[PDB]
This record gives C-alpha cells, sequence and structure tokens, in this order.
C-alpha cells in the first residue's frame, strides 16, 4: 500500500500491546490509509471550492472534523 | 511522531490533490496517529480480556468498527 507497517505496529506496542501479530499491524495501516483517503477528498474538495490546487491545513482540519 | 509524512502526502494526491503542503500533510498524519492509538487501546483490550499478549487480526478488525 502506502503507509508503512512498522510504525503502526509500533503504535500498537504503544497502546499497550506486548505482542502483536504482522497482519493486525497490517490489516490497521491498510484501515488507516482508506481513512487518510476518504479525509483527503473532503480536503480537496475545501480546496477546488477554494480555487485552490494545493490542500492546506485549514483543508485537512475541516475535513478530519466531519 | 511515527507515521511519515511522505507517505500521507501521497495519499492526499491520490484523493485528488495536484499540490499538498507540508503542514497540511504533516497534520493529517499527526491526526491519524492519534486516531491509530485510540484504535489501538480498544484492540489491547478485547485481546487482554482474551487472555492473550499478542494483538491479532481479529481484535484490531473489532477495535476499527467501534
Amino acid at each position: 500500500g502506502e503507509l508503512p507497517i512498522a510504525p503502526v505496529d509500533r503504535l500498537i506496542r504503544k497502546a499497550g500491546a506486548e505482542r502483536v501479530s504482522e497482519q493486525a499491524a497490517k490489516v490497521l495501516a491498510e484501515y488507516l490509509e482508506e481513512y487518510a483517503i476518504e479525509i483527503a477528498k473532503k480536503a480537496v474538495e475545501f480546496a477546488r471550492h477554494a480555487g485552490r490546487k494545493t490542500v492546506k491545513v485549514e483543508d485537512i482540519k475541516l475535513a478530519i472534523k466531519s
């Protein structure tokens, strides 16, 4: 995909996990990827409607808060 | 934090972004980081009550749809 697996695996360990299965980290990472895409889409919409090609912090914030 | 900015930036682009401000990508990456942890904490709980120290796919799947 796009998002590395190792960082997500570590995030699970930071959430309290003693051990994390390879597939568990991959799955979460995959889900985070589609979630990112979902939010990104709204972000791109906010930019296009502003007559902008560049997506800024303001677009992302609004996208996450939807 | 943990998750890299570059991959996130690329996801925004694959969502339709022609240009993405470094900050925009960074903030989305940090939010995804915060979200994964929240999901992960729930995953550790299912695992713990199952008597397991290793977080599995079944745990992540349930934490995601909460």
